[PDB]
């Protein structure tokens, strides 16, 4: 566990990485963060307790959060951040690229998020599909309201039962 | 402690103590030793000796927990009763200690609910010595359709503990029996405090609540 002093430091570093205007929290490669490294604080987000401390700080400080970038954090399983639907209710953009997610099922653990944009490129789960087509389906399955995927805009959801 | 307890088959010992006195406290046998202290010197061996009373989960187990939870589920009303889970007969019998006030266990349970009872409407977690509601903040994610939550008889000291689960669109709630209750002076303040976290609430501790009077 991070001592109170360290949590305050993390709080500070996250605060520096938060863009009130865009309402984006950039937690990319958090481990190798300069300030964190400088003060010898090792935040390993793919470790329960750390994702927890991080999430608590998001819950208690930027509840209105809309965009969260967790790219490049060796995240291999999303269940450790499942309570996020609870903490960042308003979240609508999530960047999970460059992590170590081997399957798209990992996404069932955060299924409650009403994501409009998501990134998964850089995850081995990617070379698990054979065509951008199946891939998009598999993913829209968890987030139907998804508007953009991996940077590319997506065709408005074709509902079969129209009239 | 129960001197010369080993000299006695837990089954008979356990049933006899109860018979005059019921659930384990992480027991173990040391050498010859193994409404309660009221049992001291009350039981008798057939040898005319009186029994003195000096006062992770491996898969197959989860399968068992999942199973007991299964028995506790009433698909008719969609209600999972996990009241006093720790002392569940079967779990006890099978030697499985499920302490819900412990993250890891609250997790395993919440996982089983997520994977097997997505439509769950009512969940009873009373008498589980819970004092930390943050171990189930993911409840909102795992039990999307929860509308009834019974937390009575636990050890929640403050209403703020509820903040960890504000997202649940509860319609009915039970806090009755928590020290947080003797923290309020009047029922009127308590009600309003609770509604802060659950504006759609309709029933609290069994009673119906007046509709909200918006201004």
């Amino acid at each position: 566990e991070l001592k109170p002093e360290q949590v305050e430091q993390l709080k500070l570093i996250m605060s520096k990485r938060y863009d009130g205007s865009q309402q984006v929290l950039d937690l990319k490669g958090l481990r190798s963060d300069p300030d964190l490294v400088a003060q010898n604080i090792d935040v390993v987000l793919n470790r329960r307790s750390c994702m927890a401390a991080t999430l608590r700080i998001i819950e208690e400080n930027i509840p209105e959060l809309l965009s969260l970038n967790l790219s490049n954090n060796r995240l291999y399983r999303l269940d450790d951040m499942s309570s996020i639907v609870q903490k960042a209710p308003n979240l609508k953009i999530l960047n999970l690229s460059g992590n170590e997610l081997k399957s798209e099922r990992e996404l069932d653990k955060i299924k409650g998020l009403k994501l409009e944009e998501l990134w998964l490129d850089g995850n081995s789960l990617c070379d698990t599909f054979r065509d951008q087509s199946t891939y998009i389906s598999a993913i829209r399955e968890r987030f139907p309201k998804l508007l953009r995927l991996d940077g590319h805009e997506l065709p408005p959801p074709i509902a079969f039962d129209v009239e």
